């Protein structure tokens, strides 16, 4: 009863139908591995379609103290309290957890997105404003018998799964590769290796981790470090330079269109990024197609066309694996083993002549550290 919980629209995040007080408040919830608060809309906003009113919840208590987050996209100011919540289509328990209010806002709701809340999943070192501040699925965890793990399986409008305390063998095919979650904070990776169409970027591997690499429901693009930005970028232009794009498209400054269903997948690369192992000197990679980083902008008035923005884009605070690199991933939040598996998702991305893969092992002569820090 968990399998296809999760709705969204492209490029505005996936959310799951979540209930906050007494009696339940109906809310959608944004899924976001990149941030540790729960917070929901919690007074009028253009763009809210309804919020939480704590006056009307008999269960509400009131922390007395304000919070302010920000994110790379967006931010918002609220009240810190704590509340009964449910999962509707998720374990049927209840938790009363922290829960931010929030009262303002700049540039974080999204126009027609379907969710007026985010459910931070991960760890209390990031948490605002400090890390004595629970987050939900710690709590989720301690209250209940839920076991200390989640997976997300992330397919305008998309789906997918949220499995809470497990793992859904339906979702995936062939193995579950693990990488080492480095420290509990966000959901810290390290990458080992990346190569576009098999030509590796040459680089010193802590660049790949500069200064961290995270795993990000939460963000769309894959993000990565200037200098791991620019030389992957000179690659794949290299690999498809049969066409020549404006250098606005490369900086997603600007669409590529396409006449409807002749879109030119092959003359795009695929990307693989290899991630540590739980052995020493050992690998696995994920591989990646243009079907998941050219993200598709969907418009009615450019529907002669498909267009498509380039979701790879630069970063000064590390690399960010986001949603457009989830995608026909099966991804699992092992919390309890401090370890991130992918498997193949039962929603991969595949044509006739490529598919995403997750495989392994691989092994690196050099035994430098890719660890930033
Ligand atoms: C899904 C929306 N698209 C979208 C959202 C974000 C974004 O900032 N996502 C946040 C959630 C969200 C979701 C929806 C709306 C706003 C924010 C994540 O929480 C960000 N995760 C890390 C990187 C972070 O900044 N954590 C903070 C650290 C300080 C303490 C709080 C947590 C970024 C992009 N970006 C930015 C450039 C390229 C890209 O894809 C596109």
């Amino acid at each position: 009863e968990m399998v296809d919980n999760l709705r969204g629209k492209s490029g505005q995040g996936y959310y799951v139908e979540m209930t906050v007080g007494s009696p339940p408040q109906t809310l959608n919830i944004l899924v976001d591995t990149g941030s540790s608060n729960f917070a929901v809309g919690a007074a009028p906003h253009p763009f809210l379609h309804r919020y939480y009113q704590r006056q009307l919840s008999s269960t509400y208590r009131d922390l007395r103290k304000g919070v302010y987050v920000p994110y790379t996209q967006g931010k918002w100011e609220g009240e810190l309290g704590t509340d009964l919540v449910s999962i509707p289509h998720g374990p049927q328990v209840t938790v009363r957890a922290n829960i931010a209010a929030i009262t303002e806002s700049d540039k974080f709701f999204i126009q027609g997105s379907n969710w007026e809340g985010i459910l931070g999943l991960a760890y209390a070192e990031i948490a605002r404003p400090d890390d004595s501040l629970e987050p939900f699925f710690d709590s989720l965890v301690k209250q209940t018998h839920v076991p200390n793990l989640f997976s997300l399986q992330l397919c305008a409008s998309v789906g997918g799964s949220m499995i809470i305390g497990g793992i859904d063998h339906s979702l995936y095919t062939g193995s579950l590769w693990y990488t080492p979650i480095r420290r509990e904070w966000y959901y810290e990776v390290i990458i080992v290796r990346v190569e576009i169409n098999g030509q590796d970027l040459k680089m010193d591997c802590k660049e790949y981790n500069y200064d961290k690499s995270i795993v990000d429901s939460g963000t769309t693009n894959l993000r990565l470090p200037k200098k791991v930005f620019e030389a992957a970028v000179k690659s794949i232009k290299a690999a498809s330079s049969t066409e020549k794009f404006p250098d606005g498209f490369w900086l997603g400054e600007q669409l590529v269109c396409w006449q409807a269903g002749t879109t030119p997948w092959n003359i795009f690369p695929v990307i693989s990024l290899y991630l540590m192992g739980e052995v020493t000197q050992q690998s696995f990679r994920i591989t990646i197609l243009p079907q998941q980083y050219l993200r598709p902008v969907e418009d009615v008035a450019t529907s002669q066309d498909d267009c498509y923005k380039f979701a790879i884009s630069q970063s000064s605070t590390g690399t960010v694996m986001g949603a457009v690199i989830m995608e026909g991933f099966y991804v699992v939040f092992d919390r309890a083993r401090k370890r991130i598996g992918f498997a193949v998702s039962a929603c991969h991305v595949h044509d006739e002549f490529r598919t995403a893969a997750v495989e392994g092992p691989f092994v690196t002569l050099d035994m430098e550290d890719c660890g930033y820090n």
